[PDB]
This record gives C-alpha cells, structure tokens and sequence, in this order.
C-alpha cells in the first residue's frame, strides 16, 4: 500500500536532474522507479523542478481534469519535464521508451490534507 | 452520428488561425464547434495546423497511448496548439475556459483506412 502522494512522488517527481539527460533517460528512471516490474507502464511524465515546487502547483490555477473532476491545477509556469512513451517495439519485460523533453506548464489533480498532488492530468 | 474522423477533425482542428487569438479564443471556439451543447467539455486541444499535417503524424512515430493501445503516434515537429479547460468558475450553460497558447508535439490515435486521426491523446 503506498499512499497516493507517495506514489505521485515516485511516480512523477526527478528533481535531481535539470533535464533528461540522453535518449536512454525513460529506459533507466521507468525502471529504476519500477515501472516496469510486472508490466510496462505505457506512459509517464517526469517533472525536473523541487518536489517543493511541483507541490506549489496545488495552490495556482483551478483548472477542470480531463475527466471533469476539479481538483486540477494548472502551474503558472512551464517546468522541465520529460514525457516516457513506450515504443512499438516495446514488449514486456523488455520495455522500450521514447524519452520527450520539454517545457510545459503541468496540471495535477491534489488532493488530501496536507492537501498535495495525487495524479499527473497533463502538461501544456 | 458522426464518423470518429469527422468528430476529430471538428474537435481538434483549428487550421483558420496561427496561434490563439486572445484569451477569450477558448469560450468562442468551444461554443462554435458545438462542444458547449448539452454539458460543457471539461477539456479540450485545437491544433492550428493544416488538416493535412495533422493527417501525416499517422505514419510518424508510433508511440503508446496512454490507455496502453498502440496506435499513437506522435508528431515528429512541435505543433501549434491550444489547450481550452474549463475555470472553476464554470457552470453549465455559461461555461468558462482557459486559454493556454503553446508549440508541442502531438500525439493522436488513428484508426481506420483512410487511416485518419480519430483522437487527441495528449500533446508534448
Ligand atoms: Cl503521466
Ligand atoms: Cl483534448
């Protein structure tokens, strides 16, 4: 049992690096946060700013979910992220990943109280 | 009933202008492609690029979609695009968006053959 903020955390969160660091980044971080142990996760994000920074997000834009509920908040401004996409010749356990850097703002759903993000919606 | 081509193209196309106009551009477009009907959609992407170059990223690269099929693929160049979500100021019928303006890849599902775009996975 992991708690959801947790799982956000492990999930979503690489503070240790400015950016994806080369095309094999997705490969190791989907593995090393094990993401890849009884299945392939087909897709991910890693957000590159301070936990202290993505958590910040809970308090900036109410925005709607893309499932409708309204606990999304979009940051004011664009992050370090990388977007993990498993490849067509990808094939568990044998996964394969496209690592996508870029600049986006994130959208999180948050939730609890410490009121925290609990899920990544989307990046623009 | 409306082909799943012809309800992307409606949903997502927004080849008449290069960028979003203001930030009103949300509130007018969601309402002219009938997307403000009978509910107001929660979230929703129009891409500002040709019919045709939305067309071609179904032989770009074929990534995962985030419900794990694997007919997505995602644009080799960033695209002009603009993210419309709904405020939590929003009620239906008067419903409120937020217009965020931004160059990303894209990645659609396509399906069909003609195989088309037939939906708007997420952009990056
Ligand atoms: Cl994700
Ligand atoms: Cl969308």
């Amino acid at each position: 049992k992991e708690t959801a903020a947790a799982k956000f955390e492990r999930q979503h969160m690489d503070s240790s690096t400015s950016a994806a660091s080369s095309s094999n980044y997705c490969n190791q971080m989907m593995k090393s946060r094990n993401l890849t142990k009884d299945r392939c996760k087909p897709v991910n994000t890693f957000v590159h700013e301070s936990l202290a920074d993505v958590q910040a997000v809970c308090s900036q834009k109410n925005v709607a979910c893309k499932n409708g509920q309204t606990n999304c908040y979009q940051s004011y401004s664009t992050m370090s992220i990388t977007d993990c996409r498993e490849t067509g010749s990808s094939k568990y356990p044998n996964c394969a990943y496209k690592t996508t850097q870029a600049n986006k703002h994130i959208i999180v759903a948050c939730e609890g109280n410490a009121y925290v993000p609990v899920h990544f919606d989307a990046s623009v």
